């Protein structure tokens, strides 16, 4: 633990529209970096109650908090005190569009987020319009190098209220301000949590576990 | 003439982040809407000079100032004095996606229009990032009724230095904030042409033409 | 006219699978390849009647049949005597994707097309399993050219049963199987219409026009 | 099971086209289905020796062989005597499609399938055509229940020559031609190798590991 100490806060700066909406959101967030456990409250400070499902946000609030083997390279750490940025796509399959880019810093114990959300084309009596999305299931994001960059997809499901699932597809692009050493084809599992939150979900609390490996059969 | 002269002025205030890069736009723009004749000038206010190419922000500076035959259904001038929105995905062929939303209102002579504009996975050697593209070919968008909405769908192809072409497929979904009588299955053509800039196209001039009308064989 | 004549006409042998379906069919077509007139009728020869709609191979049964200006190069009919092959590619809105390969040869006055038709993905409950498709709607093709083929993009869409439309993306690659001249970036519009059929779709008659084009405004 | 014995053998039966060119393939299977481990040797019977990468085809030659635990329902495995069948979606990431279409049937200690495969859009100078793929990275399927159908969803990658990696999204929907217990959201994991062949692949000898988990962080 060089640059990264064991025990780490953060700050989110979070501000963007959904079908138009315009919205800010702030969080602190607290964890341990290299035990892949993480914590987060949040602030809708701009234009609250959100007229839209939480859940789609709550992926934009963290890869520093994630649990590396030593014999896998771990790029986002890597990165500081320089830090990195990421961009991600999110594809519905109802044909709602997120395009989402972060910029992470770090000063002394603590990381700073600032986070730019952008989505549209959800459908006004579709599942996020309509608040009927109940978390995301645990995910596995597959990783690879290339071009000095770290890519990562996923196939993410939203549970709905009644029964079955609401399909995302994310592909996250990590890119580090500096070289680093890159890492060879892996995985991190994840499982994100609404762990509190107050009746117009104005106020959110979550709560991450990820960590890497490499695959399960080989 | 209902709510719309027969000679119109507009402002542009753009707004967004390509690849993490902030930027802002402001417009002044004139025309003659039911003649489907249309320039504007454009100032990068904020963030220039861009590191990319103006031609990806160039269709997110007009939708009033199309020319409409009496026998299709004029959606978007329908909905005025109350105004529209529209939505957009842009997705080209190396990965790049972009997300765009606007909001159309009118004060007397004049347009208002608010665009917020998010891009992202643009390969940094590639047409956009190394401003390699000669701007947009003529295009024809097909569009339909549903939901009380108007959606646009386009093949566009930014023309290359040294030949060739680099492909972009637009979605736009057209959204007026009061019901309005819907058009028939149409298509609209348009020539989008920059008539001037300065050299790092930190100021742009341009021009565009567009027409509706009903399948050409039919 | 070289190798092709003012009147033509041509066989077609189709055979392939929808969601695991087995189908056979068989057509006789005659035209006016410089005009971009023609007609064919269809018999399905094995797997019939056929549990999917019939809009589906419609336009699986002929591009030497397109008008072209003088001023704009014919991909397709330079390619003859040696002929060409197409491959397309299907995406329907709720899900289902299609591949398409075909192979065009000429003999005397006779073009010979073998068609191979790979369909997947179509809901049970679908418009296409429920056969409750209308035709599709004229319909404009994007053409460009790359690596010596002719590319070509089309916003397809069926008309449904009770009013709206079920969308489709067409991409056809065309490949002469020797160099020819390439032309510029243009369009072909079409029409293609059931003009008869009986009962159960197992004898089928349609009509196609096509034209090429410059961009309308330009 | 009383259907299926801890001991199976299969026949693969396929055929299809890959860019135009027909090929048909026999195979012989054995495998432990209750211990997910499985072998398969393929004789190319037409159409060889194959101009393409031997890669694209290794994973269209059997789900009874995923190893499940007792706390999942085996969607595949319950399907028989039955059966079922599978449609797969192949998106490339330098635009090739393929859709493959699977028949699978029991007859006492023998699985049979039937496979029709179609592929296209492979760029000439690409790792398939002029294969430069050495086989593909051991994966991770995201399953899940919807419509009595079981969704495969797979972020697939092939080795290249040199290095790096070349992409391809696997879709994958099982349908059991009965009603059976429908699992959770699940994965299968896993490792496909080529162990051995002859000079130009008309011969290949495959190993498959098949194991299906509860999400890792969970």
């Amino acid at each position: 633990m060089s640059v990264i100490a064991t025990q780490m806060t953060y700050k989110v700066y979070m501000s963007g529209t959904v079908n138009g909406h315009y919205f800010e959101v702030e969080g602190d967030g607290k964890g341990k970096p290299y035990e892949g456990e993480q914590t987060v409250k949040l602030t809708v400070t701009k234009g609250g109650p959100l007229p839209f499902a939480w859940d789609i946000l709550s992926p934009q609030c963290s890869i520093p908090f994630t649990k590396y083997p030593e014999d896998i390279p771990d790029y986002v750490k890597q990165s500081f005190p320089e830090g990195f940025t990421w961009e991600r796509i999110m594809n519905f399959e109802d044909g709602a569009v997120c395009t989402v880019s972060n910029d992470s810093s770090i000063q002394g114990n603590c990381f700073t987020y600032h986070v730019k959300f952008s989505g549209l084309n959800f459908p006004p009596n579709g599942p996020v319009m309509q608040k009927k999305t109940q978390g995301w299931e645990p995910s596995s994001e597959r990783l690879f190098a290339r071009g000095g960059m770290l890519i990562g997809n996923n196939f993410m499901a939203l549970k709905l209220e009644g029964g079955g699932h609401y399909l995302c597809e994310f592909k996250t692009t990590y890119k580090a301000k500096k070289p680093v050493k890159m890492p060879g084809y892996h995985y991190v599992d994840r499982k994100l949590d609404v762990t509190n939150h107050n009746k117009d979900y104005t106020s959110v609390e979550q709560c991450e576990i990820s960590i890497a490996r490499k695959p399960v059969v080989a």
